[PDB]
């Protein structure tokens, strides 16, 4: 893609140029500073952050250049000059590519999203919302909203939710029948111990697809119509060692819901969802359960 | 202290109201909050990130509520509505103060401290003068507010006519660079264990020595610059940047908030020059994977300063 990159800048004779890197390409962003400086005039600035998706924009570096090139996720949102690398994997998914309804959902990440379409050949993609069809995160089952499922690729999360989320059968190919009781217990678990917490922290993250001050807000009142106390807490990352500092019960995440899931047995209090809060709380039933989306 | 805060809640009708702390009394946050929330009518919001001191003000919470209460630091930059809740410690330094004065060889004694003992350094100074001393406490600026008091990143207090210093405080760093910046003799005196030691630059130049050496094959540096409110050198590290290509190196500007050791391995350079924090370069060290330099001992890697033009890095 560095092609189109260099084309960008001297087309755009862009003078100020920002690098932003998902963790896994960072190994990448010296030599692609060194291609641009050497075959332009550009001046590279590269974010330093961790980085962890599209909802994750460095917009300090975006306002410092003329362009953000940021690397490895389909777009989100809209910022005036940011331009979005996919990187896409170019393995072969038809091997992967059990079932039992007639009708079947083509789901998968953004990796693999041109892949879809020759997939379906061998059936209803869902289109998503502001990206590809098919797509999900682990924020987001919208293409999933379309009798049962085929998701293409790696980790069990994305099924995980999609079979959460929508209550079918997902088959997992990567490039395996995906159970979600195991999970549920999980959850459950998490629920039992926060049960008798007293005083919770409400997490928020100022990453500029994770905030979200105004359900956080909510979620501090619901706690206190319900005989509990919630602390608003914000911050960048979000992390074990961040949150052991303030002395609460337990927590709830309104950031990145994997951090949810994903780092759970990593944080020393419960760290709940939402909705899982919620349901501690008494204002939503158990059974109401649902996937923490953005 | 609470007292404060609550009044100027109250005088100020503050709705929405934050909290930062140093990582040390993060472990206060949630009570603080709690009694604000009971015994006002704001809603808080705690800061989480970790903040490292004056120069670390938490500008997008700041910018989200009527007024910031930032703990621990003295005031540092001007920002229309942080407020800044010191941390003054009630030790006597008067005993420390007298065991420095079995060290001194000089009569003309310059004194310095922390922000936890500016309060007292008034005091210090009549003791010494009363014992025959001559005694001066160097003004600050804008960045090192109280006079005498001195910032891992700030020596201008030291900037004075004396002979020796006296530092009161604990650990070495700080009168370590008092004696690298001013050439000077300094007696660290340590009030809460009432001992008073002379400080040696040796062992920290041998040390910062080591890393220059390492960095002196270096073909490819990361210029390191902080988006930290007092901690941001972007001019700094573009002027470095030319100066590396002026001698036939390279240096890319790496712009980030926290600077670690995880987020500088990812990147493959061979080594680093940090315009945040300085004393990230030297605490740090050992734990970086790559050398990590100050601006200063960067351009003796390059051929810009004698090897021996050896001087502390200040943010100024
Ligand atoms: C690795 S990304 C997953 C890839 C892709 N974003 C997706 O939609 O599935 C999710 C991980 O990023 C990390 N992460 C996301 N947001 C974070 C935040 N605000 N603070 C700290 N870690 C975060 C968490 O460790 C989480 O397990
Ligand atoms: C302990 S605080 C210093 C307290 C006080 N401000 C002073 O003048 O001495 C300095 C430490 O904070 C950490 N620190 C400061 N700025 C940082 C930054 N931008 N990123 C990561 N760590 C930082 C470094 O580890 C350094 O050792
Ligand atoms: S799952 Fe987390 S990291 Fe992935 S897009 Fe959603 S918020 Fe960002
Ligand atoms: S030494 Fe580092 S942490 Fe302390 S005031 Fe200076 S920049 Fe901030």
């Amino acid at each position: 893609d560095l092609e189109r990159i260099l084309k960008t800048i001297k087309d755009k004779n862009c003078k100020k140029v920002g690098l932003q890197f998902p963790e896994g390409l960072k190994r990448q962003a010296i030599n692609i500073a060194r291609e641009i400086e050497e075959k332009t005039r550009a001046n590279v600035i590269i974010s330093g952050n961790p980085c962890f998706g599209a909802c994750d924009i460095d917009t300090i570096l975006a306002g410092s250049v003329d362009i953000l090139f940021h690397f490895g996720h389909a777009g989100m949102g809209e910022y005036e000059n940011v331009v979005f690398i996919e990187a896409r994997s170019n393995i072969d998914i038809i091997p992967a590519v059990l079932l039992k309804a007639n009708r079947i959902g083509l789901i998968t990440t953004v990796q693999h999203v041109h892949k879809l379409e020759e997939a379906c050949k061998v059936c209803v993609i869902g289109k998503g919302d502001p990206i590809y069809p098919g797509q999900v995160l682990g924020c987001n089952f919208t293409a999933a909203r379309v009798e049962e499922f085929i998701y293409i690729g790696s980790g069990i999360f994305h099924p995980l939710g999609v079979a959460i989320a929508t209550k079918k059968r997902v088959i997992a190919a990567d490039p395996v029948e995906v159970s979600p009781e195991r999970f549920l217990r999980k959850r459950g678990g998490y629920i039992a111990k926060a049960t008798g917490a007293k005083i919770f922290g409400i997490i928020v993250s100022t990453k500029s697809g994770q905030y979200r001050m105004k359900l956080a807000q909510k979620l501090k009142e619901i706690a206190d119509k319900h005989g509990k106390i919630g602390y608003i807490i914000l911050m960048d990352l979000v992390t074990p060692e961040q949150l052991l500092a303030f002395k609460a019960d337990a927590y709830v995440n309104t950031a990145c819901p994997r951090i949810t899931i994903d780092d759970a047995e990593r944080f020393h209090a419960p760290v709940l969802t939402p909705q899982e809060f919620e349901i501690v709380l008494g204002e939503r039933r158990w059974e109401n359960m649902e996937m923490d989306e953005m």
